[PDB]
C-alpha cells in the first residue's frame, strides 16, 4: 500500500478497509476456537485488535479532515454542526472498539484468576457478549459513514474550465 489512492469515490475507503481488517479479526476471535483461547492468555490477540482500532481511528481523523478542508462555501454554524456530528459517531465507534478490546482483557484476566484454566461457563458468556458488541460497531460504524457522507458537501464544473481554457 505504497501509494494513497485518490480516485474521488474512494475517499471513505482508508477508513472502512481499516473497520474491516478489525471486523474480520474479530470474527475470527468470535469462534473463541482452541486457538483463539490460547492466543488471548498470550496478548497478542488484544495487542492486534489495539493496532487495527488506532489505525481505523487514524484513517477517520485524516477522512474528516480531508472533507473539512474540500468544504464549503457553508455557512460556520453549519460545519461547526456536521463537524459536531461526525465527532460525535466517530466517538460511538471508539467506545465500541474499547469495549471489545476491554472485554477480551477482562476474559484474559478471569483465566489468569484461574491459573490459565477457561470453562464454558466464562466462554459462553464472552461469546455471547462479542456477538452483541459486534452487533452494535456495525450499527455505529454505518451511523459514522451517514455523518461523514452528509458532510462530504459544501459547493465544480466552472473551476475545470478555468483549469482548462481558453481563458480571458
Amino acid at each position: 500500500p505504497e501509494v494513497t489512492d485518490q480516485l474521488e469515490w474512494q475517499s471513505n475507503q482508508p477508513w472502512e478497509q481499516a473497520l474491516n481488517r478489525f471486523w474480520d479479526y474479530l470474527r475470527w476471535v468470535q469462534t473463541l476456537s482452541d486457538q483463539v483461547q490460547e492466543e488471548l492468555q498470550s496478548s497478542q490477540v488484544t495487542q492486534e485488535l489495539t493496532a487495527l482500532m488506532e489505525d481505523t481511528m487514524t484513517e477517520v481523523k485524516a477522512y474528516k479532515k480531508e472533507l473539512e478542508e474540500q468544504l464549503g462555501p457553508v455557512a460556520e454554524e453549519t460545519r461547526a454542526r456536521l463537524g459536531k456530528e461526525v465527532q460525535a459517531a466517530q466517538a460511538r465507534l471508539g467506545a465500541d472498539m474499547e469495549d471489545l478490546r476491554n472485554r477480551l482483557g477482562q476474559y484474559r484476566n478471569e483465566v489468569h484468576t484461574m491459573l490459565g484454566q477457561s470453562t464454558e461457563e466464562i466462554r459462553a458468556r464472552l461469546s455471547t457478549h462479542l456477538r452483541k458488541m459486534r452487533k452494535r460497531l456495525m450499527r455505529d460504524a454505518e451511523d459514522l459513514q451517514k455523518r461523514l457522507a452528509v458532510y462530504k458537501a459544501g459547493a465544480g464544473v466552472s473551476a475545470i474550465r478555468e483549469r482548462l481554457g481558453p481563458l480571458v
